[PDB]
C-alpha cells in the first residue's frame, strides 16, 4: 500500500458514459433501504464507493416522516460499493454526519463528518475507520462541507468548509490533512462571494473546485489551490449560468470575478460541478432554470477563461419531466485505468418526495453516475423511476 | 494474477450433472429478490458467478408491474455467487444494462452493458469495475449482445453484437478487447442469415458460437472465429432443429449453409446453445416445438458436420409441464479442474409470469445450471417451483 | 494451503460445553430465514460452518407449505458461519441436494449433494465450488448419505452412502476421494444389519462411524474403516440402547454383533452419534424412548467393547418437554486448537412443525452445538424457543 | 500477526468526540434488527466492533415479548462492525451468552460468554471462533462478567467475574488467559464492597477497572491489577458520586476505601466507567440521580486520589429528556493511531421499552460511541430516536 500521487493532468474527454444507477428508491418500496440525501462517489486505488447521508431511518417506515429536514442527531455518513442501493445490510458506517466529505489517499479511507448543534457543530475526521482529529465550528453557524469527494495527492488530503450565514457573507476555509490529522488550514478571502458544497478534483497537482453561491450568484464560484493552500478564487467565467435558480442564457452576462445574480435568483442554489478542459469547461446544470428538474452537461469553448457563450457539446442525461438535485465531481486514479491522466466523472442526485411531491411525508434520493470518455456518447433519461406516493404516505 | 490461457480443447462429455438451482422466485415470495430475466453464468479462475438483468425492482412489489417489457432505464446487470438468489443484499452491481455479456480474463471481470434509447444505444465496457471503453450503436436499431458469457483467451476477450431489425437482415459484429479496451472489430457477412444472443465458448483456441436466428431460421446459426476475428459462419448442420418455434423433427431437413424455416416458425426464436464434440454436437432445446416449456439436451452423431438425424443420447432436465426460457453455454477453466480440457456447462432460464401466465402482472425467471461429466447422468425435472399468482397479483 | 493430516487421536473429554445456538426459527418469525432440516457442522482449518438442506422456501411464506416432505427438486445444501441463522442473505450455495455430506481437506471444501428421482438419484461432488465427479444410484432406491460431516485425512476424504429399502436389507458403501474425484469404493457386507445417516469422525488415522439402523435395530451400527476402505462393522456394544424408538434400558440387552429390536421399535430410527473414548463411549440420545424429544449424552464405561450398562456421566442439554431431532459428530482440527488430539463435538437438531405440531403447515429445525472439554460441564435446556403456530399457519 | 503490547500509557484527553451511532431501534422499526441489550465496543489491531447480547428475536416481532427479562437460553453474544445496526444479516455469532466480555489480543478475537441455569452457569471461552476453555460458577449464583471489553497485553487477556448475591456480599475474581486458556485466577478480597460489570482498560501495563456496586455503594469501586493478578481495590475517591441511583453532589462525601450509600440508593446501580488521567479522572454518569436518563462526562481534578469536588470540565452527550443505560470503556491500540499512548473511548447504551416505557412489550437498546481527543469538544444530545410504541405493541 502506497499513497496515490494523483498529480497527473485531468483527461480531456468528449463525452460521458453512464457507469451506474442504484435504483434505491424503487428497491426501497419493498427492500430495506435507507432514506438518504446528499449522495456522492469517491474512488480508492481498487474500488469506487457511493457515500450518502442517511436519515437514520428506512424507506416506507414511519421514521421517514419529516425527512425533508436537513440536520438531526440520527443522520450518518455511510457507504456502499458503487451501484448498490444504500441498503440496511450492505451499508458501511463511516461517520456521524449531517454534512460530509470522503476520499482515499491510496492507503486508507478518510471520512469527515459534521454533527452537533447548529451553533456549535464539529467535524470528526475518521481515518482507516478510527477517529483521528476534529475541526470545530469557528463562526458557530452551521459548519458545513462539500457533500462530495475530497482530494488526496501525495498522501495529503484536502477539503473546503464553510461557516456562517446561508444568505450573506460567510467564512470559507481550506483544510490539509495527513493520515487523518489536520496539518494546515487557510481562510479564503472572498468579499461579496459565497462558497458552499464545493465539487473538487485534482488537476496537474492542484485542486480545482466548482462550488455553490447561495447568496448573490447564479454563476458558480471557482476555487483553485495548491499544497501550500495558496489559492485563486473567483467565478466560472462562462457567459452561461449553471446554478439553479438562474435566468435564461440570453439574459445572462458572465463574469470571472463577480457574483452575477438578481432577477429572482438570489439566496438559493444547488450543489453542482464543472471540469476544466484546458481553457474550456464541462459544466453540469439542471434543465429547468427555476427548479431541480432535468440534467444536462455542457462543453463551453474557452468557458474557464472568458465569458464565452459558445456551447460546442451538450448532453442530456435526465429530461425536464423528472426530478434531479445535487451533482458532484470525482476522478478515477491511474491505478484503475493505467492511463497517464485522471478520468473525470460526475454523479447526479435525483430527489423524490418533499418539497416538490407534497403528497409524500418523506424526502430521499437515488443516483446515476457517469464517466468521461474519449468519444461522443448519446444521452438519454435515466430517471429515479419510483412510483409515488408510497405505502407509508397513505 | 495472470491471464487465463483458455486455449485448451473442450472436453468430450457423456452427460450433464446439475450444479446449482437458485430457487429465486420461490424465495422472492417473501425475501427481497430482484425481478430479473436473461440470467447467465461466467467463471473466473477461482469462482463462478450468476449474472442477470434486473428490472430495478423487487418481486412482490408494485414496481414489478409491467416487467414483461424488455428495455428501460432501470435495468442493470448484476451478479451473485453461483447458486444464490438474485437478491437485494448480495447482488453486486456490474453495469447499467438491458442487454449484456460478461467474462473473466484471469485477472479481472469484464462486463459489457448496453443501455440508452432504442435508436441510439451504447455499450459501456467495465473492467475491474471501472468504465474503460464504449461501443456505439452503428445501425441505430437496438444494439444488443449475447446475454451470456463472453470468451477470454490469452488476455483478450471476445463477444458478438447485433444492430438492426429483429425480423429481417441485420448487422452482426465480433469484438476483441484487452483490459477493457476494444482493440479490433469485424463485421460478419451473413446475407439471408440472422444472428442474435450468441452462446459462445473457447475450443482449441477458437471461439465457437451457437446463436439465435429471429428471422427465417428454426435452425441455429453457428459462428466460429479466431484471434484475428477471421470467421466461418453458417448453421448447425444437424437434421434436428433446435430453435423455438420449430417443426417436429420428421418435418425438418437440415442445412449447414441456409436458414431453414417457414411452417409458422419465422420471426421468432429463443436463445440457446450447443457444444461441438469432435464432429458431433450436444444441443439444447425446449421440449415443446411452439412454446418455451420443458428442456432437453441431445447428443447428435456427426451433427456439427452433416445433416444427421441420429440422436445417440438425450437427457431431459425439465419436463414439458413446466416453463423454460433462455439457455446458454460457459466453460470451467483449468484452474478449477486441474484437467487438460475445458469443461462445458450450460444454464437454463425458467420464466414465470407474462406472457404465459396472464394472471400475474410481472415477469421474472430463475435458473438451473449443469456441467458436463465423463459418464452418463440421469435427468429429472428441476422446475422453477414458484406458486403463482403472487400476493402483488391480487 | 496444505492438506490437514487429521491422523491424531481423538481427545478424551469429560464434558460438553455449548458453542453455538442459531435461534433460526425464532428469527425467521420476522427475518428471512430458510425452511430447513438436516443441519450439520463441519470444520475447515480456520472456520467451522453450519450446513443445512433448505426446502427452497422461507419461513412464514406460503412456499413453506408441506415442507414435512423429505425430497423435492427445490432442496439445496447451503452453509453459513457457525452460529448464524440459515438466512436468505448469508447462505452460501453448496449443492443441489435432498441428502448431503460435506467436509474440508485443509485446502478446499468438499460437498456431496444427492438429487434426482427416487429411482435414479445421483450425488454431485463439488470441490472448491466446482463440480468434479458424480456417484450414481446403484440400487435405484433413494441413494442417500450421512447428513453430517465427512472425514478428510492426508488429502483424502471419506463418506458412507446407502441405497435400497428403508425397512429391510439395503446396500451400504464407503467412498474415498481426492480433490473431489472418487478414487476408491467398497461395499460393506452387513447381512441382517441396516446402515443410514452415519456420524463419522477421525480417530488415530481411522474413520469411526456411529449410524442409524432403520430396520431391526434399536442399537446403533458401528462402522470403522481405514484408508484402504478395509472395515469392521457391527453394533455399539453398550447395554444401553441409543436409537429412537427404543425400549427402557432395563428391558434391553446389548450386542456387539446383532441388531437388537422388537417391542415396537422396528422400522424407524433417528440419526445420532457416539464417540469412542478408549474402551468407553460418549453416546447421545433423545430423552424420550418413543419420540424425538429431549436430548442427553451418556458416558458408558467400556461401552465400545462390551455390553456395559454402567453410566459414569450423563448430561442433559434439552429437556423432555422440548422437541429434538437429528444429532451428529464432527471434530476440530489441530490448526484451531494447537492440541495434539482432535476435539470431539456434536450438534443437535430441534425440529418444529409437522408431524408433532399438527397446527403448523410446515416443518423446519434449528440447532445447538457442543464441544468436548477436559472438565465436567453442567447441562441445561437450550430449546428451539419458537412460539407456534406462526402467522402463515393462520 | 503479532500480539499487541498494549503497555503504553493511557492518553490524556481534553474532550470526547462522537465516533458512531447505530440508530438500531429506528432502523428496526422496519428492518430486521435484533432485540438486544448490554452492547459494548472492543478494538482489534485493524477494526473496532460492536458486541451485544441478543434476545434471539427481532424487533417488531412477537418473540420480542417479555424481553425485559435478563437471562434465557436464546440470548447470544454477537458482533457487527462499529456503527452498524445489530441486524440479522451482518451479525457475527460469537458465543451463547446472557453475560459476556470480548477483546482482541492482536492475533485473534477472544469472547467469553456465560449461559446455563442461574444456579449452575458457566462461561465458554472462544478464541479465534473455537471453544478453548470453560469457567464454572464457583458460588452457584448467577456467574456474571463485564458486559464490556476485556483487556489484552503482551498476549495475555484479563477480565473480571462475579458470583453470588446481587444485593449483599458476593465473590469477585480476576482471570488471566493466553490463547483462550485460563492460565491464572485470583479472588479479590473486598469485604463490605460489591463489584459487578467492570469497565476496564490498559494503562501503563496495568489493568484499571471502574465498576458497579449493587449493594451499599453509590460510589464506584475501582480495581487495579497487574500481570500476576496482584491488585488494589477500593472506591473512586472523588467527592462526586457517579452510580445511579445516587444523591445530589452536595449531599455526598467521597471515600477512597468505603462504600458510601443510603438515602434510598442501596441495592441497585448501573454499569458505568471512568478513566484515570494522572491524578484526575474522567467519569461518566446519567444526568438523573434516580433514573437511567441523560448522560454526561465529568473531568474531576485529583478525583482519582482524593475526595475532590472540583469539576474542571463537563460535557453532556444526552439530555435528561432521553433514556440512557449502561456505559463502558475501551481503548484504541497504537496500530490504528500511530500514537505513543492508548486512546480512551466510551460507549453509551440507550434503553427503550420496559420498564420506563410500559406501553411497549419489549426492551432493547441502541448506542453512541465517543473517543477522547486532545482538545475540548462541544456536547449535544444524540438520543436513540425511535418513536414508540411500535407496531408489535398494538
Ligand atoms: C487537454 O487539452 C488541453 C488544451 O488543448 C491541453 O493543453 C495543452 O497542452 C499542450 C502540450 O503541453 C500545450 O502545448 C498547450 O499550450 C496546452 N493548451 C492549453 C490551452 O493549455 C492538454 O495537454 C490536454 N490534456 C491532456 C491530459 O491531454
Ligand atoms: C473429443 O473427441 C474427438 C473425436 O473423437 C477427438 O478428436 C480426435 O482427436 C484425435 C487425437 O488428436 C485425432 O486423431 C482425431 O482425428 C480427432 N477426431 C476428430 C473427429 O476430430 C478429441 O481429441 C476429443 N477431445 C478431447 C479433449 O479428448
Ligand atoms: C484416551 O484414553 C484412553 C484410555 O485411557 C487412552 O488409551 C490408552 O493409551 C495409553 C498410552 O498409549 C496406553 O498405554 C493404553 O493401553 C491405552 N488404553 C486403552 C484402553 O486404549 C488414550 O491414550 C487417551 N487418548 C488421549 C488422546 O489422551
Ligand atoms: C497525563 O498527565 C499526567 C499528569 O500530568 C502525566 O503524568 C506525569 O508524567 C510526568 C512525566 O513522566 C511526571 O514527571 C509526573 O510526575 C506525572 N504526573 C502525575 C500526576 O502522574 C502523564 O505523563 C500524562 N500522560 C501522557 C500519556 O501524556
Ligand atoms: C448543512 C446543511 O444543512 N446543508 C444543506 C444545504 C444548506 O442549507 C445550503 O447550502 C445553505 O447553506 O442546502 C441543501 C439543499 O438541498 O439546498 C441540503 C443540505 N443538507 C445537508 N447537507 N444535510
Ligand atoms: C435487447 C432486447 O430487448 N432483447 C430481447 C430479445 C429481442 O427482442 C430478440 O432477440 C429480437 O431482436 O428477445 C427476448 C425474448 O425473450 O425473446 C428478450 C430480450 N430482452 C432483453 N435482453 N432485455
Ligand atoms: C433421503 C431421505 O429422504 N432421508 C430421510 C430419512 C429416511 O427416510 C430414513 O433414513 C429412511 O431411509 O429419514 C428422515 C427422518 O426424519 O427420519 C429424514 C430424511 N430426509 C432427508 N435427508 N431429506
Ligand atoms: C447476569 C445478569 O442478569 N446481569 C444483569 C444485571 C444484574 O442483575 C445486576 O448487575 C445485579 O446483579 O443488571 C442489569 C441491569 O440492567 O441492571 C442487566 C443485566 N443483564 C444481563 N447481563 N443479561
Ligand atoms: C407524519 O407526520 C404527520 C404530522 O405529525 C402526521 O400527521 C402523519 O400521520 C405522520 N405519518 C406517519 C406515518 O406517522
Ligand atoms: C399494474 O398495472 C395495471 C395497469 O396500469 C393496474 O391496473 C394494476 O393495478 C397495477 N398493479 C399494481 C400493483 O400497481
Ligand atoms: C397449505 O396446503 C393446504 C392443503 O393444500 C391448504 O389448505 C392451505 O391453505 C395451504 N396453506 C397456504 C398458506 O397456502
Ligand atoms: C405479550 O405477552 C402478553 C402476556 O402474555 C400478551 O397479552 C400479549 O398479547 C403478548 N404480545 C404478543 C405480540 O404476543
Ligand atoms: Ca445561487
Ligand atoms: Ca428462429
Ligand atoms: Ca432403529
Ligand atoms: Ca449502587
Amino acid at each position: 500500500p502506497e499513497f496515490l500521487n494523483n498529480t497527473e493532468p485531468l483527461c480531456n474527454v468528449s463525452g460521458f458514459a453512464i457507469v451506474s444507477k442504484d435504483n434505491g428508491i424503487r428497491i426501497g418500496s419493498r427492500g430495506h433501504v435507507f432514506v438518504i440525501r446528499e449522495p456522492f462517489v469517491a474512488c480508492g486505488p481498487t474500488e469506487c464507493r457511493t457515500f450518502f447521508l442517511t436519515q437514520g431511518a428506512l424507506l416506507n417506515d414511519k421514521h421517514s416522516n419529516n425527512t425533508v429536514k436537513d440536520r438531526s442527531p440520527y443522520r450518518a455518513l455511510m457507504s456502499v460499493p458503487l451501484g448498490s442501493s444504500p441498503n440496511a445490510y450492505q451499508a458501511k458506517f463511516e461517520s456521524v454526519a449531517w454534512s460530509a466529505t470522503a476520499c482515499h489517499d491510496g492507503k486508507k479511507w478518510l471520512a469527515v463528518g459534521i454533527s452537533g448543534a447548529d451553533d456549535d457543530a464539529y467535524a470528526v475526521i475518521h481515518y482507516g475507520g478510527m477517529p483521528t482529529d476534529v475541526v470545530r465550528s469557528w463562526r458557530k453557524q452551521i459548519l458545513r462541507t462539500q457533500e462530495s469527494s475530497c482530494v488526496c495527492m501525495n498522501g495529503n488530503c484536502y477539503w473546503v468548509m464553510t461557516d456562517g450565514p446561508a444568505n450573506s457573507q460567510a467564512s470559507y476555509k481550506i483544510f490539509k490533512s495527513h493520515e487523518g490529522m489536520v496539518t494546515n488550514e487557510r481562510e479564503v478571502s472572498f468579499q461579496g462571494g459565497h462558497i458552499e458544497e464545493c465539487s473538487c478534483y485534482p488537476n496537474l497537482g492542484k485542486v480545482e473546485c466548482v462550488c455553490r453561491d447561495n447568496w448573490n450568484g447564479m454563476n458558480r464560484p471557482i476555487l483553485i489551490f495548491d499544497e501550500d493552500l495558496d489559492y485563486e478564487v473567483g467565478y466560472l467565467c462562462a457567459g452561461i449560468p449553471t446554478d439553479t435558480p438562474r435566468v435564461q442564457d440570453s439574459s445572462f452576462t458572465g463574469s470571472c470575478t463577480n457574483a452575477v445574480g438578481g432577477s429572482g435568483t438570489n439566496n438559493y442554489g444547488v450543489k453542482g460541478f464543472g471540469f476544466r478542459q484546458g481553457n474550456s469547461v464541462w459544466a453540469g446544470r439542471t434543465v429547468s432554470i427555476s427548479s431541480r428538474s432535468g440534467f444536462e452537461i455542457l462543453l463551453i469553448e474557452d468557458g474557464w477563461i472568458r465569458t464565452s457563450k459558445t456551447i460546442v457539446k451538450k448532453v442530456e442525461v435526465l429530461n425536464n419531466k423528472n426530478w434531479s438535485g445535487y451533482s458532484g465531481a470525482f476522478t478515477i486514479p491511474i491505478t484503475m485505468t493505467s492511463k497517464q491522466c485522471l478520468v473525470p466523472c460526475f454523479w447526479l442526485e435525483m430527489i423524490r418526495g418533499k418539497p416538490e411531491e407534497r403528497t409524500s411525508i418523506w424526502t430521499s434520493s437515488s443516483s446515476t453516475v457517469f464517466c468521461g470518455v474519449s468519444s461522443e456518447v448519446p444521452g438519454w433519461s435515466w430517471d429515479d423511476g419510483a412510483i409515488l406516493p408510497f405505502d407509508i404516505d397513505k
